[PDB]
């Protein structure tokens, strides 16, 4: 077997990764009652390799951050203890595990909120209905409540606690969810942020929330245990920006001072991550539409240090091994991406024979 770029070792902060194939954060909606479950142990265990990086599924930081059924949270002792066995199985195979901490902001409904309250956001504009994963049901969203200037720090604090909880759970680090139109991205994107205070207006102001969050977390658990994900070019959840590249450049530049473990950036649908990679001084992770070929290339062309795989890692437990041996890949069934069975479409994808 000839060595390939995707299999090359890599130093990422305090971690010695053995290869560059990363498991991207994947929401599977199989965490009943917002509590991590036993089947997650097998799932993440099936995907752990020695020195391989795994980014866990988006994990809700607080009650108000829920916008989906059965997603895991990390604000209660019950949730923390539930994560431990999952974290242990991953470590048992020598993998590095980061918990993605998340808050949906306006992407929610009052039925998901405590005491039927409205979701919180940088704006009071809500989302139009969207078709769910099955293609039969419609997702309706409640208009959000625009957070006041002095409430925001309270939210910044929620990410902090959560980050702390993740470490108590055993996680090696946390990835801040600054993408896909959720709370943090809502503040960054100008098509959404219509604030008149310091958290809105200019590009510097719109990124303040994010940067305050990065600082709160880095300070709490050490910047070497912190990663952040952004999607400057995505319009997911009606959250675009009239100047993606500047937003992206402003962000990476701004993050250099925090000496993070990495910056995870999502590819577009021109628009390029290259300028961002060039402006960012630390470990750069790219994700979105990659295969084995595109992965080795991006690494060889200096476009990234690590490559995250979503859909392919869903249907291929041994993705790294298959890339290392250039073996065929299992097809993935999107119909069971978000379904709720503990096995079907979650842990029944076969390893190489
Ligand atoms: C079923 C599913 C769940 C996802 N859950 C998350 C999530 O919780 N957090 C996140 O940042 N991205 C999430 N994503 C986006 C992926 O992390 C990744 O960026 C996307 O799959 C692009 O890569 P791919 O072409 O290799 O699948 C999800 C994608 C899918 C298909």
């Amino acid at each position: 077997v000839d060595k390939i770029p995707l299999m090359s070792p890599c130093k990422m902060g305090k971690f010695e990764l053995c290869h560059r194939v990363v498991l991207a954060p994947l929401t599977r909606q199989r965490s009943y009652g917002y509590i991590p479950q036993p089947h997650a142990i097998l799932h993440y265990s099936q995907r752990s390799t020695n020195g391989g990086l795994l980014i866990g599924e988006a994990t809700v930081i607080s009650e108000t951050g829920i916008g989906y059924k059965d997603v895991p949270g990390i604000w209660t002792k019950e949730q923390v203890e539930a994560w431990k066995p999952i974290v242990d199985a991953v470590h048992a195979k020598g993998g590095i595990f980061f918990c993605q901490i998340w808050h949906v902001g306006r992407v929610s409904n009052k039925d998901f909120q405590p005491n039927g309250e409205d979701p919180i956001s940088c704006t009071d504009r809500g989302l139009t209905p969207q078709i769910m994963s099955n293609g039969i049901d419609i997702a309706h969203f409640t208009r959000p409540r625009r957070l006041t200037t002095d409430e925001i720090p309270q939210i910044v604090n929620e990410f902090r606690v959560a980050a702390r909880n993740a470490i108590e759970a055993g996680f090696d680090g946390v990835e801040i969810h600054g993408a896909h139109g959720y709370l943090i991205d809502q503040f960054m994107k100008d098509q959404v942020n219509d604030r008149s205070d310091k958290y809105g207006g200019s590009l510097e102001n719109r990124c303040r929330f994010a940067l305050e969050i990065v600082e709160a977390v880095a300070n709490e658990i050490g910047s070497d245990r912190v990663g952040i994900r952004i999607s400057p070019f995505a319009h997911y959840n009606e959250a675009g920006d009239t100047n993606p590249t500047a937003l992206g450049l402003y962000m990476v530049e701004s993050l250099n001072k925090y000496d993070l473990a990495y910056c995870h950036v999502v590819e577009p649908r021109t628009e390029s991550l290259v300028p961002m990679r060039k402006a960012y001084k630390g470990t750069f992770i790219v994700a979105g539409g990659y295969d084995r070929e595109d992965g080795n290339r991006a690494l060889i062309e200096d476009r990234a240090d690590l490559v995250a795989y979503g859909r392919l890692f869903i249907s291929n437990p041994d993705l790294p091994k298959r890339f290392e041996l250039n073996a065929p890949l299992n097809k993935y069934n999107r119909d069971t991406f978000y379904t709720s069975d503990p096995i079907v479409g979650y842990t029944d994808y076969p390893f190489l024979e």
